[PDB]
C-alpha cells in the first residue's frame, strides 16, 4: 500500500529547510572560504579549488574550469537540489496537478540538460491513480542530454530541441506545466526567457520555476563565481527582481517556497479570461443549497465560474465535495473556499466581495482555497517516512518482523505494560538472562 498523511500546507512560506543539519553545516563550510576570499560535497570543492589557487587576484578562468567540478556535478549538490528533495516540490507539482480542468497533463520542461528535473518529477506523480502523464525534456542542443538516455528510456519522457531564448516549436505546443530549474541552467535572458515560455504556456497553465535568489548569502557568493558565463549570471535576480519580471509577462504568483538560505520555487500562473463570478453559500445545515448548486451547474451553456464558500464553521466537509464534483459533468467551473481556524483567539477574514482577501484570492483562481491560522492554503498529501516509530519502554519482546528472516529480529512493546501486581498467580518478573533453545530458532528460521 501507498502510505500518505493529509495536512495543510500554506501557499508561502520561509524558512523550509531550517530542520536539516547538513544544510547548515554545508552553508557555514561555503561561508567560511567565501570569508578570508573541506568537505566531500562539491561546491565546498569548488570553493577550496578557487580561493586554493591564489588568495587574491584569482583568475575567473582558472576557477570557471577545474578537475572534478566540469561533471555537472552542481545538481547533485546538497544546497542546490536541497528544496527539490523537500516536500515543497511535491506540493507546488500537486498544486498543478489539482488545477487542470481535464485528467491529463502535458508538462515540459526547458533546459533539461542541467537541470535534471526529468529524474525526480515522474516518479513523484507515480501515486496519483489516474492521472495520465506526457512529459517532455528539452534542450539547446541535442549533444547536450545525450548521456543518460537510458534514465529517459525507463521512464515516458521524450527529447527536445528548444532554445529558450526563441520562440518555442509547436510540437511542444501548449502545455500545462513548465519547470525549468533555473538554479543550475542559464537563462540567456531573464525577461525573454520568460516571455517565450508564458507564449508556449497554455491558458491557465502552471509556470514552475526553480532559482537562486540574489541578495541572500548564498546568492551573493554564486554571483562571485560563474563570472566567465554571462548567461548564468542574469540567472541570478533579486526576489523583488523576479516579483517585476513576472508582472511584466502577465504572469501570476501563486505559489512561494523560500528556504534558509536562498533557494526558491517560484509557482506563477497563466492568468484565464477575466468573467464574472458566481457564489452559493454552503454553509445552511438543512442542505438546501443542493437544489441552487443542482440547478447552477444545470445550465451548462454558461462557462462562469462557481464559487462555494463556507465561512460559518470550521467542520464544513466542501473540500471532499469540490473534489467529488470536479470528476463530475460540468464540475470545472467549481471552486472553493473554505475558513478553518483551529485556534478560537485567530480572527476570521472577510470574505465579502467588497474586501480585498477576496480579491486576491479570486487572482489567484486555485480551486482549493482555505485558510487556517492566519494563512492561505491547501491540503496536500504526502508520502510519510518509512521508519516504524520507537519509544521509551521498560516492556518489550524479541520478535521476527518477517518470518523465516533473522535479520528482522527486533525489539517491540509488549503487552506487560498494562498488568495487576495484585494477584498472586501473576508474580511478573523482571529477566537479567533469557536462554535460547533449539525451538527459538526454529521458529526463528520459518
Amino acid at each position: 500500500p501507498i502510505l500518505e498523511k493529509f495536512c495543510f500546507t500554506p501557499h508561502t512560506e520561509e524558512g523550509c529547510l531550517s530542520e536539516r543539519a547538513a544544510l547548515q553545516e554545508e552553508l557555514q563550510l561555503c561561508k567560511g572560504l567565501v570569508q578570508a576570499l573541506p568537505s566531500q560535497q562539491e561546491l565546498p570543492r569548488l570553493l577550496s579549488a578557487a580561493c586554493r589557487l591564489q588568495l587574491n587576484g584569482n583568475l575567473q578562468l582558472e576557477l570557471a574550469q577545474v578537475l572534478a567540478q566540469e561533471r555537472p556535478k552542481l545538481p547533485e549538490d546538497p544546497l542546490l537540489s536541497g528544496l527539490l528533495d523537500s516536500p515543497a516540490l511535491k506540493a507546488c507539482l500537486d498544486t498543478a496537478v489539482e488545477n487542470m480542468p481535464s485528467l491529463k497533463m502535458k508538462v515540459v520542461e526547458v533546459l533539461a540538460g542541467h537541470g535534471h528535473l526529468y529524474s525526480r518529477i515522474p516518479g513523484l506523480l507515480s501515486p496519483h491513480p489516474l492521472l495520465q502523464l506526457s512529459y517532455t525534456a528539452t534542450d539547446r542542443h541535442p549533444q547536450a542530454l545525450e548521456a543518460a538516455q537510458a534514465e529517459l528510456q525507463q521512464h515516458d519522457v521524450a527529447q527536445g530541441q528548444w532554445d529558450p531564448a526563441d520562440p518555442a516549436p509547436s510540437a511542444l505546443g501548449s502545455a500545462d506545466l513548465l519547470v525549468c530549474n533555473c538554479a543550475v541552467a542559464a537563462l540567456g535572458d531573464p525577461a525573454s526567457a520568460l516571455s517565450n515560455m508564458v507564449a508556449a504556456l497554455r491558458e491557465g497553465g502552471f509556470l514552475l520555476l526553480h532559482t537562486l535568489l540574489r541578495g541572500h548569502p548564498l546568492g551573493d557568493i554564486v554571483a562571485f563565481l560563474t563570472s566567465t558565463e554571462p548567461q548564468y549570471g542574469q540567472g541570478i535576480l533579486s526576489q523583488d527582481a523576479w516579483e517585476s519580471l513576472f508582472s511584466r509577462v502577465s504572469l501570476r504568483l501563486v505559489g512561494l517556497k523560500k528556504s534558509f538560505y536562498g533557494s526558491t520555487l517560484f509557482l506563477c500562473r497563466r492568468p484565464t479570461p477575466q468573467d464574472s463570478p458566481i457564489f452559493l453559500p454552503v454553509d445552511d445545515t438543512s442542505f438546501r443549497w443542493v437544489e441552487s448548486l443542482k440547478g447552477i451547474l444545470a445550465d451548462e451553456d454558461s462557462s462562469r465560474p462557481v464559487w462555494l464558500k463556507a465561512i460559518n464553521c470550521a467542520t464544513s466537509g466542501v473540500v471532499g465535495l469540490v473534489n467529488c464534483l470536479r470528476r463530475e459533468p460540468g464540475g470545472n467551473r467549481l471552486r472553493c473556499v473554505l475558513l478553518s481556524n483551529l485556534s478560537s483567539t485567530s480572527h476570521v477574514p472577510e470574505v465579502d466581495p467588497g474586501s480585498a482577501e477576496l480579491q486576491k484570492v479570486l487572482q489567484g483562481d486555485l480551486v482549493m482555497n482555505v485558510y487556517r491560522d492566519g494563512a492561505w492554503g491547501a491540503f496536500r498529501h504526502f508520502l510519510l517516512e518509512e521508519d516504524k516509530p520507537e519509544e521509551p519502554t521498560a516492556h518489550a519482546f524479541v520478535s521476527t518482523l518477517t518470518r523465516g528472516d533473522l535479520s528482522s529480529i527486533r525489539w517491540v512493546c509488549s503487552s506487560l505494560r498494562h498488568a495487576q501486581p495484585t494477584c498472586p498467580g501473576a508474580q511478573l518478573c523482571t529477566v537479567y538472562y533469557a536462554s535460547l533453545n533449539f525451538r527459538d530458532i526454529m521458529l526463528a528460521t520459518g
